[PDB]
């Protein structure tokens, strides 16, 4: 199969993704019910040449958090590998950076993981 | 827009030139100093386009993947992060590097770190 | 039951800690198989007096990577909450520093996640 | 040992007492400019006490647990780092903090950032 597809967290999220030939990946990040007030634009990059050992495929990408309904004054990235095979994966960890005033600023920054399938729950 | 859009210098003599599109884009090239690199890389990400008018930073983020034409480094950085404007223009960041590995190496595939940015001109 | 205990993860360690009364962790980290050479010092510190509101235990832990057999020049931290029930468990998210040269400071740190329960596998 | 032990000051104004003992461990009181925070907090910790004689720095960790008998916040810290020796001392650190959630919040327990301590004469 491939990165190109829908994929879901067990936590309430959905991502709707293109994998470019050359390394572009661009889509949408949204809630499990899938309303336009929750769904944000994703663009990223990913290894459009990998290892061919068993090596998974490195890849990032970032969602800021501003639709035409909400501005929640942050953005997410995401750094991590896909694994193909029958059940694929992409394992994350994330960093979700807010605009902060200086002061603010040592707890700008939230870090966390998230594993991804193409299984909706 | 105009003031993340520019060419901007880490603390380890990396170069990163950004536009910031009026829909929340980012896209430009990244030349790091350090690591498994040459040459410049294609970097997207995603900016708040309408940030709080309170003295807060702008909260971003971006993707590059090592590949390129002339290397690949079978990984991607990622750097979340926040755009603190005004003379002493700064781009803060927390960045996340995953390489590619095998199943039994995934333990050990990210790095974490932490680049500040300056605005040059 | 409690934090004391012995606890595993889903790669191999086994950890096996006390909680003091008011708040120390203390014990010993060590490989699957158990042998001397891959047991090392763990201490850390934990919330004894937890929110009463259904929420986690906030703690953290350190093991140096020195004992008498080797010395990996690096240390991690575990910094996670533990929660109680039928299936305790500990969630964590670490950092794993080298000693390094200046040179490679940038390249210093992994960071990863793991969870802990007392089940052995 | 002599190196690490003193007063150290990190970029925020906080205060680490710290002790280095012959067999890797670190135990002092810890005092935060920011957060949830008041008066002096136990740290313990662990350190390579045979460190490489290469011009590298001696890997640590250390974790505080922000409860004391002054105030409770539910959450812990830990700093993963090197100490760098010489003239101008170092201690560069990552740092976790992991606060107790309920489960539909445990996304979002961990902020992460970066410390760098001064020592005191
Ligand atoms: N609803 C918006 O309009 C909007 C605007 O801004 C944001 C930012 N967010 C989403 C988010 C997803 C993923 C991330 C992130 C942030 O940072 C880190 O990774 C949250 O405030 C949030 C609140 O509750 C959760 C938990 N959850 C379910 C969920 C609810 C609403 C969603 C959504 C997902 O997708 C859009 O809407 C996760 O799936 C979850 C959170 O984190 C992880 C990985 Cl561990 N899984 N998230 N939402
Ligand atoms: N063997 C030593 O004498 C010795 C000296 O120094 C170290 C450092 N290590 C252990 C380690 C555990 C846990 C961690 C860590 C590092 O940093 C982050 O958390 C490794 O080099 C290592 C190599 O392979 C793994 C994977 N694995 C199995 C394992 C093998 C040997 C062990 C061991 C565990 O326990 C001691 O011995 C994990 O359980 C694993 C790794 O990471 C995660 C969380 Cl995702 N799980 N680890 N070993
Ligand atoms: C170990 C070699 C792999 C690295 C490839 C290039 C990565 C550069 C990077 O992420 C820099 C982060 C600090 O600015
Ligand atoms: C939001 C309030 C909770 C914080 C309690 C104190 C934590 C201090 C901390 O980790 C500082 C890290 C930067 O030096």
């Amino acid at each position: 199969a491939g990165i190109t597809g829908t994929w879901y967290n067990q936590l309430g999220s959905t991502f709707i993704v293109t994998a470019g030939a050359d390394g572009a990946l661009t889509g949408t990040y949204e809630s499990a019910v899938g309303n336009a007030e929750s769904r944000y634009v994703l663009t990223g990059r990913y290894d459009s040449a990998p290892a061919t050992d068993g090596s998974g495929t490195a890849l990032g990408w970032t969602v800021a958090w501003k639709n035409n309904y909400r501005n929640a004054h942050s953005a997410t990235t995401w750094s991590g590998q896909y694994v193909g095979g029958a059940e694929a994966r992409i394992n994350t960890q994330w960093l979700l950076t807010s605009g902060t005033t200086e002061a603010n600023a040592w707890k700008s920054t939230l870090v966390g993981h998230d594993t991804f399938t193409k299984v909706k729950p």
